C-alpha cells in the first residue's frame, strides 16, 4: 500500500486543510438590496439580539466602562476585562448601568475565586457573563458554564470560550452555554502558535464550530485575526452571528491608556492578556502599540460601512441570509494585489 | 460522513478556485505567424470592431475628450467619465465628433438622471452607451439596459457592467447587452476586497463570463487588474474580446491633470470613482499617483508590440484564434523570478 | 494515455510532497492536562531516557564540556563534537564525568581513525557513541554501527545518522543502531539544498523515518532546522522522541567562542561544520552569527514551558501520548500572520 | 455538468500544472558513491561527449574566443555569439582552433544569410552549429536545421532551439537535430513573460522534451533560468544531458567586457539579446550588471563539485544514473528557509 502523499501511513494524521481570512473572497450574487436598506441586526446570544453585530475585546487595553458605554450606545456591546479586583469589576458594571441600562457583559475565570467574581457581577446587573479562558475543551471549563447557567442561567446569559473545533464547540452545546466564542491562534497579538506550535485557521474553525452549534441554534462568535471590515462580512458569512474585536478597537479614544505622541504621529498602547506585563508559565502574548484612530463612534460607522457593502454585493437583506453566502478561494498571487497594488497612495483613506 | 478538507460539510460553500494574472502564463505553439504579420482586430460589440483591442477606462483620471481623440486615432476606443455635468459631458462627445468622425463611448448610471444624461449623448452623436456600476447583477440595471436598447438601440450600442460570474453575464445576455464588461475586485486602486470582502480573481471571472456570452455571440470585455502587456494576451485568451485599462493609461500625456515633478521624477493624479475625493457609501478606492509616461500614441505601440510577440509564440494569425489558446499553471516560486530575476538593471525598458 | 499534470509520463518521478515546520499546527483536543502537570520524559535511546527530550547539537560553535555538563544538570544531553584531536576529545568526556557522573555523548567518523577515537572514548566513560554523517545510507557507515554494537554494544549506546527516508531509517534499524538521527536539508547553517539542489522537509522526513523506527522500537532524533519552542512540540507530535538544537543554544553564554559586542547588540559566533572555517569537497554550510541568549538553564526553561503548553492544549499527559496528536495544514497567507502580525512590539518577549 | 473548479467548461484550457528549480528538491537515495569517484562525463549531442556537462551561452556578454577557449580546457565548450559580422565569427573560431585544436560551437540565425554564415564557419572548423531562435516551433526553423544536416551533416553536428513543450521537441527530432534546447521564459534576463505572457516552468519543460527526445536517443540542453549549483543536477535529473549557464559566467573575467568599479564594489555587464541595446519588434530582453566573481576555472571548479555532491547523496555513478533520480515537491514555507534561514551571515562563501 501507498503512503500518503505528504508522509506516513496514517491519512489522519495531517485531519484538515485550514484556511484564514487572506485565503477567501464573498462572491458577488443576484441583488435586491442596497448598502442604505441592509439590516444588521443579529443574535448574540440565544436570547439577546445587537443592532450592530459587534462586541469589544475583554482586554485591559480595549474594555473599560468608557468603550462598554460608547459600544452599547452604538448598537453592539463590551466586554469588561478581569485584570483586576473584583470590587473594582463589579463597580464597573454599575457605572455602565447609570448610564441608561445599556446592555454590559464581563470576563471570569474558572475556579472559587472566579464564582465569588461571578456573582458580585450579577449583583450589579451584568447581562451576559463570559467563562473566559485559552482551552475551553476541558471538563473543569464545562462544569464552571453549567453551573452558572443552573444557578444564574433564568438572570443571566452564558457564554463559554474558546474553541476551534466541531468536538469542543459540541461539548459547550452540551454544557448549557448561550453561545460559543471561536479562536485558538489568530489573534494580532498571539503567540501560541510560535510558542505552542498549537492553532486552527479562522475560517476552517468558524466552519467547523458551526457545524455543531447550527443545528442547535446556538450563536457563535468569531473571536480574533480581523483586520479589515471585510473580514467581517467573511466571518459571518462562513457561518458566524457576531464578531469580536481587539486591534481594530484598541487605538480609538474611549479604550485604557494614554496617547503617545512618537516621531510626530500617535499611538496607543496594546498587549495580550497572557503578556509578561499582563500577568504581572511562559508567555504566550507580546506587548505593543497600535496607531491611533480618533473616536469609537466613527470607526464603528466604518466596519459596518464595509459590512453593509457586502451585504449589497451578495444579495443579503439580513445577516441570517449573509450565512449563507458562498466563496472563492484565492492563491497566494491573489493575495498581493489586494493590498493596494502598485500605485503610490497619496491621501488618506477611512477605512 | 466525513467533513469537506477546508470545513463544514457543504462541498459548494468554497464553491470555486480562482486564478488571476500571475497565476497561468501561455504555452508556445506551432506557428506560421510572426509579430509583423499578426491581425490583432477584435470586436467591441455587437456591430462594431476594433483595429487595436484595448479601451481606456471610464475615469476622471483617465478620459475626457484628448485620451479619447488619441485612443481612437490609434485603432482603439475611448470612454468618457460621468463625474461632470451633463451638459459638458454631451459636449466632449461633440468636440471628439469634430476631429474626424472618430469612434467614442460614454459613461451613464442607472435612473431618471441617468435617462437624461442618456438621451443628450445620443443626440449630441455617441456611437456607445455604457451602463457603468459597481454590481450590475441588480433587476434595476438590466432594466435600464433593456430600456435603451428598446428606445435608442438601432443608432447606438449598450454596453452594461459590471459583472464577475457565469449567472450575471447571463442575466446581462437576456437583457439585450451588445457587450459585456467584466471585473469586481481586480483594479489597482480598488479597495472592494479588503473593505467589503468581496471579489473575484480575474482570469477565472473571465473564463466563467465567457461560458455565458460567447454561445450568445456577445463579446467580453476585461475591466481592471491588468498590468503588464502580456496580462492583455492572457485576458484574450481566456476568452475576452477586448481589455479596458486605467492605470496604464493615467500616466499618459493625454490623461486629464497636470504633471507633478517631485524628488526629479515626475508623476500625475490617480485615484478611484469610489474614492473619497472623486464621490466630493464608505469609500472603496483610493487616491494616488503614477508615473508619468509620455506620449499615448508610444504607450500603446509598447502593449500592442507584446501582443503581437504572444500571437507569434502561439501560432494565432487572429484574435479569435488567440482565444483558442492554452495556459500553464505556476507556483509562487515560479511568479518572483518572472519580474527580472537577480541581474542589476542599469538602463531603462521601453516596456 | 494523459501525462502527468506536472510533466511526463511516470507518476512516481515526484515522488511526495514534502511538509516543513512552518505548513503545520497542532489542533486543541479534549483536555486534563495543564502545563504545569505534563509529564516530559521521552527516550534518546532504547535503553536511555532523559527528563527533558533535548540534546545540543555536536558543532564546534555549540558542545564541548561546559555545555555537555549544563544540558545534562537540565535533565537533557550534549553530544561533543569531534573537530579536535582524539585525546582532547577524551579529556573533555572526563571533565564531564568529573562533574557528576553526568550523562554524556560524543560524534565519531566513519573508519580506521574514527575507529580509535570511539575505542578511546568508551574508555573515558562516554554513554553514547554517534556515528556523524551527511549520507548515512551507504554501506560503510552501515557497517561502522555494526562493529561498534557488536564489539562494546553492552557498555554504550550507538546512534547513527543523518537519514532522511523510510528506506534509510530501515537500513540503520537492520544494521542495530539504538536511536537514528534525521535531518538533511534543514538546518539553519545548511547550505545542501542550494549547493547539491538536495534535502527533505522536515515534517514529512520525521513522519517516513518514524513509518521504519516505529515498528522496531528504535527512537527518531529530530535534527536540524527548529526555529522556536513550538518546532519541538511538532516535531515529538510527528513520532520523534527528542530534538537536537544548534541555532537556538549557539547563542548561550555556555556555547564555545567569545562574545561579540558590535552595534551595541551582542552576538556569537556559528557556523557549519561543512563550512570552509570548520574544514580548516566544496562547503556545504556557512560561517555566521547569533544573537546573544544569556544563561542555558534559561533558555531551557523557556523551550520546555512551551512543549508544556502544546501539551495542555492537546491533551497529552506524557511525550507517548503527544506523539499521536493531529496537524491542521496551513497556506502561505496563514503563516505571515503567525509571526507577529500587525502591531508595533515594543517590549522584550522572553520567548 | 459542473463546471472545470477553476473556471469554464473546459478541462484542457488550464493544461498542465509547471514547476520550476525552486519547486522541488533531490532525495537522498542508497549510495557507494562519494563525490571524488563520480563521473561527470555527458553527451552534448548524439556524437560528441564532454568530461563536464556544462555549456557558456551564446550571448555577446558571455562568449567570445577567449570564454569558449577556457570553457574547452575545463571540459565543457562555448558557444560563440553572432551579433556581429561573419568574418570576425569566422575568424573567432579559427582563434579557438588554433589554441589545440579544442572543441568550439557557434549559433547561426534562418534564412539566406544565416546559410551563408553558417558556410563560412563550417570552412573555419567548427564542429556544433547551433540554429538559435526563439520560437523553434516553426516550419522556417525545422526546414533550417534539415537543410544543414543534409548538406554538412557529415563533418558538423547540428542543434535546434529553443523549445518548451514535448510536442515542439517531437518536430525538431522529426527534422534530424542532433541535440534539442530548452527554454522558453526561465531566464535571468528574459522579460517574454512579462512583455507577451508566454513561457513554461523550466523543470516541467524539460520532463516534456526528455519525453520525446529520450525514447529517439537525442540529448536535450537545459538552457536558462540555473541559479546555483545545485540547479544543474536538478537540470540533469529531470532527464537533460548538459546545462547552458548564461548569468553564472557572465561575472568572470573571461567574458567579454571590462570591470566595472562601482562603490567599492565590482560588476561586469549582462544583457539580454533581445535587449533595445543588443538589437541596436518591442523588446524582451533588459540590460543589466552581475558581479565579478574571478577566474573561469574557479567557477566551473564550484559548479562541478555540486553536481558531484548530488551524485553522492542520490548514489548516481554516472550522469545516467542521475537522470533516474527522484524529486520531492515543496511548499512555499520550505523555499524561504532555503536561503540561508535566520543566521546573520559573516564570512564569505565560495559557492
Ligand atoms: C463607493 C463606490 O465604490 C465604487 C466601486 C466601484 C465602482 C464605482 C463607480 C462609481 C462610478 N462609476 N463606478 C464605485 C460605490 C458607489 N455606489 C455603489 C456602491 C456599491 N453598491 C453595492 Cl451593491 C455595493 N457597493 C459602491
Ligand atoms: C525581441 C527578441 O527577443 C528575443 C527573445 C529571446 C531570444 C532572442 C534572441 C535573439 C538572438 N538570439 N536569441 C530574442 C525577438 C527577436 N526575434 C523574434 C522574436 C519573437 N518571435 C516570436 Cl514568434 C515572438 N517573439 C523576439
Ligand atoms: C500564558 C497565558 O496565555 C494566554 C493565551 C490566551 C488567552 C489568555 C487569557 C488570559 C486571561 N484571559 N485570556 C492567556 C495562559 C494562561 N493560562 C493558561 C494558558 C494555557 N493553558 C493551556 Cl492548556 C495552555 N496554555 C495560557
Ligand atoms: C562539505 C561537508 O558538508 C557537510 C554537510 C553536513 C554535515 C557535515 C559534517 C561534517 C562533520 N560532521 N558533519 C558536513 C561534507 C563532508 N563530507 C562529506 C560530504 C558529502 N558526502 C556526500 Cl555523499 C555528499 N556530501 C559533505
Ligand atoms: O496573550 C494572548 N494570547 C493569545 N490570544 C490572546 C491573548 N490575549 C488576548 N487574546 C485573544 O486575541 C483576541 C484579540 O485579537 P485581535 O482582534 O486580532 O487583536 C482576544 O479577543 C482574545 O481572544
Ligand atoms: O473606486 C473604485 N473601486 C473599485 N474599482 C474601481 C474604482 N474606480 C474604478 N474602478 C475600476 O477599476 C478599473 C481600472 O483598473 P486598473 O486598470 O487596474 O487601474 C476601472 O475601469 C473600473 O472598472
Ligand atoms: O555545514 C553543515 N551543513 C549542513 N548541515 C549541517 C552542517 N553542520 C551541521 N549541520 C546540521 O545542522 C544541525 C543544526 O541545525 P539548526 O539547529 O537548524 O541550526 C546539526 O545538528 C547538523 O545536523
Ligand atoms: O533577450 C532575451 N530574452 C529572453 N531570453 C533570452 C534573451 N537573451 C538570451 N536569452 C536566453 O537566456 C539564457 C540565459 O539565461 P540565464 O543563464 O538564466 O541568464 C540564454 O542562453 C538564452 O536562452
Amino acid at each position: 500500500t501507498d503512503p500518503v502523499p505528504t508522509g506516513g501511513d496514517d491519512p489522519h494524521k495531517v485531519a484538515m486543510l485550514g484556511l484564514t481570512f487572506d485565503d477567501v473572497l464573498l462572491l458577488p450574487a443576484a441583488s435586491d438590496v442596497v448598502p442604505a436598506t441592509a439590516d444588521t441586526s443579529s443574535q448574540l446570544t440565544k436570547k439577546i439580539r445587537l443592532k450592530v453585530p459587534l462586541v469589544s475585546s475583554a482586554m485591559d487595553t480595549v474594555t473599560e466602562s468608557r468603550m462598554a458605554i460608547a459600544m452599547a450606545r452604538a448598537g453592539g456591546m463590551g466586554v469588561l476585562h478581569r485584570n483586576l479586583p473584583v470590587a473594582e469589576q463589579a463597580g464597573q458594571v454599575e457605572m455602565v448601568k447609570r448610564s441608561g441600562g445599556l446592555l454590559v457583559g464581563a470576563a471570569v475565570g474558572v475556579g472559587g475565586d472566579a464564582w465569588v467574581r461571578a456573582m458580585m457581577l450579577v449583583d450589579a446587573g451584568v447581562d451576559v457573563l463570559v467563562v473566559d479562558t485559552a482551552h475551553a475543551h476541558n471538563r473543569l471549563v464545562l462544569d464552571m458554564v453549567g453551573k452558572l447557567k443552573s444557578e444564574v442561567g433564568d438572570r443571566v446569559e452564558v457564554v463559554g470560550g474558546n474553541v476551534a473545533t466541531r468536538s469542543a464547540a459540541a461539548a459547550l452545546v452540551d454544557a448549557g452555554a448561550d453561545a460559543v466564542k471561536v479562536g485558538v491562534g489568530p489573534g494580532s497579538i498571539c503567540t501560541t502558535r510560535v510558542v505552542a506550535g498549537v492553532g486552527a485557521p479562522q475560517i476552517t474553525a468558524i466552519l467547523e464550530a458551526v457545524a455543531a452549534c447550527r443545528p442547535a441554534g446556538v450563536p457563535v462568535i468569531a473571536d480574533g485575526g480581523l483586520q479589515y471590515s471585510g473580514d467581517i462580512a467573511k466571518a459571518l458569512a462562513a457561518g458566524a452571528s457576531t464578531a469580536m474585536l481587539g486591534s481594530l478597537l484598541a487605538g480609538t479614544a474611549e479604550a485604557p491608556g494614554e496617547l503617545i505622541f512618537v516621531n510626530g504621529k500617535q499611538y496607543k498602547s496594546y498587549r495580550g492578556m497572557g503578556s509578561l506585563g499582563a500577568m504581572r508559565l511562559v508567555p504566550e502574548g507580546i506587548e505593543g502599540r497600535v496607531p491611533f484612530r480618533g473616536p469609537l463612534s466613527s470607526v464603528i460607522h466604518q466596519l459596518t460601512g464595509g459590512l453593509r457593502a457586502a451585504m449589497g454585493y451578495t444579495g443579503s437583506p439580513t445577516i441570517e441570509v449573509l450565512q449563507q453566502a458562498q466563496f472563492v478561494r484565492i492563491t497566494p498571487a491573489g493575495l498581493k494585489e489586494s493590498h493596494p497594488h502598485d500605485v503610490a497612495m497619496t491621501v488618506e483613506a477611512p477605512n
